């Protein structure tokens, strides 16, 4: 239906092999009451490009922040505390969140804490009446075949931490 939120975020790739390197791609994300979808962004024409994927909101089980990477590259470094800066808002993406569904977690990186908060609040609103909402989550990333939080080697492993 109507677009609730539209933003440019980094999306982390779904790791095929535990030894394989991770890719972070800049995409346009759209949220409606029915779907969360992501697209290539056509910078030159200033519009969304081809659709890369879509998740029916009814399939989402959890939306929360993720503990940040311990040694991120400059593109994902958190700035020191304290009017929108045009360059940084499309170049730096330090604030990650996770959208958990049928196929496991999707990791998305926001340029600001405020924008991450807006997306987590709205996603929690659209999923509020879902039937498979979980009570537990993984506070840390699934990286190189295991969760950094609990060392579990299954992506579908029940969250190690109870949601507050
Ligand atoms: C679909 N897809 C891929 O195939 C890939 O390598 C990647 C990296 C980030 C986000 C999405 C991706
Ligand atoms: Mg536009
Ligand atoms: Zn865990």
């Amino acid at each position: 239906a109507a677009v609730i939120l539209e933003s440019i975020f980094l999306k982390r790739s779904q790791q095929k092999k535990k030894t394989s390197p991770l890719n972070f791609k800049k995409c346009l994300f759209l949220l409606t009451v029915h779907k969360l979808s992501y697209y290539e962004y056509d910078f030159e024409r200033g519009r969304r490009g081809s659709k890369k994927g879509s998740i029916d909101v009814e399939k989402i089980t959890c939306v929360e922040t993720v503990v940040p990477e311990k040694n991120p590259p400059p593109e994902r470094q958190i700035p020191r505390r304290g009017e929108m800066e045009q360059i940084s808002i499309i170049e730096r993406f330090p604030y990650p969140f996770q959208v958990v569904y049928d196929e496991g977690p999707l990791y998305v990186f926001s340029p600001t804490e405020e924008l991450r908060k807006r997306w987590i609040h709205q996603l929690k609103n659209v999923i509020r009446y879902n039937s498979d909402l979980v009570q537990k989550y993984h506070p840390c990333f699934w990286i190189d075949g295991q969760y950094l939080c609990c060392s579990q080697t299954a992506k579908n492993a029940m969250g190690c931490q109870i949601l507050e």
